[PDB]
């Protein structure tokens, strides 16, 4: 008779509670929003026993596994409602040919540049090696971003053909991995060339890049919305824009889709569908959630146009559309363990790009 919703503690759960209050006003149904500790693990264990919340909020990548275990119920949005969200957001919530969650928010990396040092950021990766030489003459550096995580280096590596798992007919082919194809080889060759020519340092990590950019030492970095707040505290006159292209092809950052799934053990699935479609996934509900804690870019077209008036969210959405949707299969774990090693080995000069990428292929 009631709705119980779980959402991570870093999200605007108070705005979601306000949306639940509006739902209660319109229907009388009490909506209880919670932010349990250790939600990521907590949800699957409780759901496996037929318990847990009616609605669960999380990145789409995990939901696929939840769909394999039968913890998520198939959603039934009509064509009219499906037309309200960007198709690529729907692509992120598809498992075994069925929709298993409602896309809520879109998240992807973007190029953050210092306007004072770089009023006109480069549109191509090939411009960076020369652009750096200029800034080095002034005691600055063109670009510094986390190289320790594949999540940050993949956009350049997979710009011209690279991909984690082939995706077709709403299905991932785990036997088709494009780690060691020509595009990935060219991308990592460019990255290691940047390292070799001293335009970049192999040991640079998240902390070093963040400190360098926020102190005005480097003209550019690559980061997502989560870092914006820190930059705001630094008072750097910064802008967020699209990632540079490689060989004329857009950089393909991983796209994280915050989605809402319906518990398979929920006897109140119609109420969850009503709340999500007619109350949350609207301009008013998304605005209410946004006012508490920003969602960045959103899957709903109507509110996305309003949010895009700020160039930062517009750049985030444009990068996400050109990016690669995060696969929702467990095999990605191995991928994370594989390419990482390659980037560690290829960047260190100990292994060739061919060698490293072929070893990470298997």
């Amino acid at each position: 008779g009631k709705l119980v919703i779980w959402i991570n503690g870093d999200k605007g759960y108070n705005g979601l509670a306000e949306v639940g209050k509006k739902f209660e006003k319109d229907t009388g149904i009490k909506v209880t929003v919670e932010h349990p500790d250790k939600l990521e693990e907590k949800f699957p264990q409780v759901a496996a026993t037929g318990d847990g919340p009616d609605i669960i909020f999380w990145a789409h990548d995990r939901f696929g596994g939840y769909a394999q275990s039968g913890l998520l119920a198939e959603i039934t949005p009509d064509k009219a409602f499906q037309d309200k969200l960007y198709p690529f957001t729907w692509d992120a919530v598809r498992y075994n040919g069925k929709l298993i969650a409602y896309p809520i928010a879109v998240e992807a990396l973007s190029l953050i540049y210092n306007k004072d040092l770089l009023p006109n950021p480069p549109k191509t990766w090939e411009e960076i090696p020369a652009l750096d030489k200029e800034l080095k003459a002034k005691g600055k550096s063109a670009l510094m971003f986390n190289l320790q995580e594949p999540y940050f280096t993949w956009p350049l590596i997979a710009a011209d053909g690279g991909y984690a798992f082939k995706y077709e007919n709403g299905k991932y082919d785990i036997k088709d991995v494009g780690v060691d194809n020509a595009g990935a080889k060219a991308g990592l060759t460019f990255l290691v060339d940047l390292i070799k020519n001293k335009h970049m340092n192999a040991d640079t990590d998240y902390s070093i890049a963040e400190a360098a950019f926020n102190k005005g030492e480097t003209a550019m970095t690559i980061n997502g919305p989560w870092a914006w707040s820190n930059i705001d505290t630094s008072k750097v006159n910064y802008g967020v824009t699209v990632l540079p292209t490689f060989k004329g092809q857009p950089s393909k950052p991983f796209v994280g889709v915050l989605s809402a799934g319906i518990n398979a053990a929920s006897p109140n699935k119609e109420l969850a569908k009503e709340f999500l479609e007619n109350y949350l996934l609207t301009d008013e509900g998304l605005e209410a959630v946004n006012k508490d804690k920003p969602l960045g870019a959103v899957a709903l077209k109507s509110y996305e146009e309003e949010l895009a008036k700020d160039p930062r969210i517009a750049a985030t959405m444009e990068n996400a559309q050109k990016g690669e949707i995060m696969p929702n299969i467990p095999q990605m774990s191995a991928f994370w363990y594989a390419v990482r090693t390659a980037v560690i080995n290829a960047a260190s000069g100990r292994q060739t790009v061919d060698e490293a990428l072929k070893d990470a292929q298997t």
